[PDB]
């Protein structure tokens, strides 16, 4: 009956991680094969944050300006490139702790694990989701920067996500892993500021089937609704739209629980209408936006 | 400015993680040099949950009687016996992937990361607290038992607690790594059920410190209180006593952020007595006591 916001287990991110420094800026950087990767700016340095040219600051630069520590181990660079927002450095070493893995990139809504890792050494792990304004409501210090997001299914990695900054509101922007940013977002220190964010109702809706498989029922009710009349109420409460393909995704869940997804999403209108005068869900007293469908039956195992 | 509950890394843990068959009954153990270490009740089957004699039911085993598997690998058993509600598997080879390691038994309000795993394979890492009563609010499901809680101080592992049961109410129990179980907890089936519990006054003011060194500032007043009219105020809410220890740990953030001790707790009093009026802090709509004063250092770095 109890229910966490889980991470995967970190243990296969933890062997790719290292410190790249270039003058004297030092982040981290992933190592799979003989390849690191890390933020296109380790390459920057005091004033020329606002405004970089990336092709001219690398240029001038050689395999020996950039320095690559696995441990306390040194890794010779034999080359370099740069893609997208990323620097790919190529090492004389290949990774020995290399994982089976693949690069994705993630989808508004979908949720992943982050390894928090200051100057190579991993410090914390925990479980983010996208969000709809393409940030990440994580959390990272100074010396962040270059630390991964991934899911994790039968021992592949699918790295998603490497961080690259902290927005005005505290929240986070950066890349997938060749490496584009995800949202409209600019390694430059300018003036960008995340677009406003939105619940993610098809989240929510997945969060409420886990409290029915969990055993807890109170919010459910007698009533139904069509998809356009619930898009009416998503409207006024923030609330992404939900379309047909989001109740098909809904479709496991409501054929094991037996509750249509439109009687589930009468429950939601309900609950935003009228609250949840002190009671819970699932331990909570607000609506949880960040388990997918896709979190909730691997925790409903 | 944002802040996640923040687990561990998982990957010394991971490399521990065997499983231990006996009869049908198959759960996690712990395999840390040539010791695996597990519930005893791996021993136990369908009829004898409720009255076991595990003195009587172990003397009816031998080495061959427990099949220990790390990944695929099979281990043999060399000899066994029973500590407390743990048994101790002596087996041939010492794990290769031993970190630096310690057994600790952490007291109530302290904090620790579990690997939740199904039959020897690492499935999910969270972070947990003691409660005070002796319980945690986890996340276990079927063939979770075994699993360990820990935490990591520069590549030191400490050990504290496996898990062995889920009560009635949804939470969960267990041992230290002796293991001798936290609270009143017995492994038989049986009705044991938590007692009440408390909310964890100096995980509060800790919490309320982060808020303030992260940059919010809303919820202070310009009141004090004694340390005897805030714990009045405690005992209607359900809080633990404030004592003049607790005080004392609050030391350090209280001079980082200028605000004393009692003032926090007069600000705290004034966040129970008129709730929190639509707002959040650390964008939490609740009033937090699962990071400890060490936590907040740590991810206030
Ligand atoms: C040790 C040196 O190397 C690193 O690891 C850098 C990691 C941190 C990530 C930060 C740290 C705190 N939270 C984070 O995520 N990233 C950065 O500082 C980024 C590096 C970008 C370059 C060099 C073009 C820049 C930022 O994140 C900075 N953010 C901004 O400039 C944001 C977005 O552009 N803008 C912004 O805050 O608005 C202003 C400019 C009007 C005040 C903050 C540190 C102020
Ligand atoms: C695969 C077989 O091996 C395992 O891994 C066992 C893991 C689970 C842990 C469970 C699973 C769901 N949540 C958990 O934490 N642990 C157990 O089932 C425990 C094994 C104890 C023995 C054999 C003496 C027993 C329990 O946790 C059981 N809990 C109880 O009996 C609790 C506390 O005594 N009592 C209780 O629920 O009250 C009743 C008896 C009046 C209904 C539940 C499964 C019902």
């Amino acid at each position: 009956a109890g229910f966490r916001k889980m991470a995967f287990p970190s243990g296969k991110v933890e062997g790719c991680m290292v410190q790249v420094t270039c003058g004297t800026t030092t982040l981290n950087g992933l190592w799979l094969d003989d390849t690191v990767y890390c933020p296109r700016h380790v390459i920057c340095t005091a004033e020329d944050m606002l405004n970089p040219n990336y092709e001219d600051l690398l240029i001038r630069k050689s395999n020996h300006s950039f320095l690559v520590q696995a441990g306390n181990v040194q890794l010779r660079v034999i080359g370099h490139s740069m893609q997208n927002c990323l620097l790919r450095l190529k090492v004389d070493t290949s990774n020995p702790k290399t994982p089976k893995y693949k690069f994705v990139r993630i989808q508004p809504g979908q949720t992943f694990s982050v390894l928090a890792c200051y100057n190579g050494s991993p410090s914390g792990v925990y479980q983010c989701a996208m969000r709809p304004n393409h940030t990440i409501k994580g959390s990272f210090l100074n010396g962040s920067c270059g630390s991964v997001g991934f899911n994790i299914d039968y021992d592949c990695v699918s790295f998603c996500y490497m961080h690259h900054m902290e927005l005005p509101t505290g929240v986070h922007a950066g890349t997938d892993l060749e490496g584009k940013f995800y949202g409209p977002f600019v390694d430059r220190q300018t003036a960008q500021a995340a677009g406003t964010d939105t619940t993610i109702t098809l989240n929510v809706l997945a969060w409420l089937y886990a409290a029915v498989i969990n055993g807890d029922r109170w919010f459910l009710n007698r009533f139904t609704t069509t998809l356009n009349d619930f898009n009416l109420v998503a409207m006024k409460y923030n609330y992404e739209p939900l379309t047909q393909d989001h109740v098909d995704i809904l479709g496991p869940l409501s054929a094991q629980t037996g509750i249509a997804v439109l009687d589930m999403c009468a429950a939601l209108k309900e609950l935003l209408q009228n609250g949840m005068n002190g009671r819970t869900i699932l331990g909570s007293t607000i609506l949880e936006d960040e388990f997918t469908p896709f979190d909730v039956v691997r925790q409903c195992s």
